[PDB]
């Protein structure tokens, strides 16, 4: 790809975070805490899963950012509608307002309904996310493998403003404590 030059500075929105998440001072890293993080509840917080949104809202143009996933066992990344459900159980799908990929149990999958198997030869340590609002495209790139394409959602029906979307995953195994980190431009 050659999408780096639509690079945007993403920061995480504390107010949307699940109450067990710990967001760094610079709002560029997030990890799972070992307990509730002593915050009040609010209607924006994802209740059931270790999810958080970016602060930025996009309704036009081309946007690109990169996320470090080094030594994690489980995570979800992509974009979602500003109006996605926050409370209770739900699946990650375009019908529910999400355009995501994930790692789970040694397999990478795209969040279609039902999910799509991804074919990645070089396990990624950093993921690039490209959104073309006007074209209705969300694409995922393997920065560890010279920027190779992972997956493209096309004909997307955004139906509203978009926000960067993150899930650090649970840490039942003790092997998934590592943070998600927004990489420098
Ligand atoms: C399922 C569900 N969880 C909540 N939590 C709250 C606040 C206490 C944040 C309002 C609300 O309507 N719901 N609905
Ligand atoms: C949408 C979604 N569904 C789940 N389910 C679980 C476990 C209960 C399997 C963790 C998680 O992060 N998510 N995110």
């Amino acid at each position: 790809h050659h999408h780096h030059h639509h690079m945007v500075h993403i920061t995480l929105d504390r107010n949307t975070a699940n109450s067990w998440l710990i967001i760094s001072k610079d709002r560029r890293q997030v990890r799972m805490g070992d307990t509730h993080q002593n915050v009040s509840d609010n209607k924006e917080r994802f209740s059931n899963y270790p999810m958080v949104l970016g602060a930025q809202r996009f309704s036009s143009g081309k946007m690109y950012w990169e996320v470090d996933v080094t030594q994690k066992e489980a995570w979800d990344l992509g974009v979602c509608r500003d109006s996605v459900q926050r409370k209770g159980q739900f699946s990650l799908s375009p019908e529910n307002g999400f355009w995501t990929i994930w790692l789970w149990q040694d397999s990478y999958e795209a969040g279609t309904s039902p999910q799509t198997t991804l074919h990645i030869q070089v396990p990624p340590c950093q993921i690039g996310i490209f959104v073309d609002y006007e074209a209705g495209v969300v694409s995922f790139y393997n920065i560890t493998d010279h920027g190779s394409l992972i997956y493209t959602f096309s004909e997307c029906v955004f139906a509203g403003p978009l926000r960067p979307f993150f899930n650090v995953g649970f840490n039942y195994s003790g092997g998934n404590a590592a943070p998600l980190k927004l990489c420098p431009l």
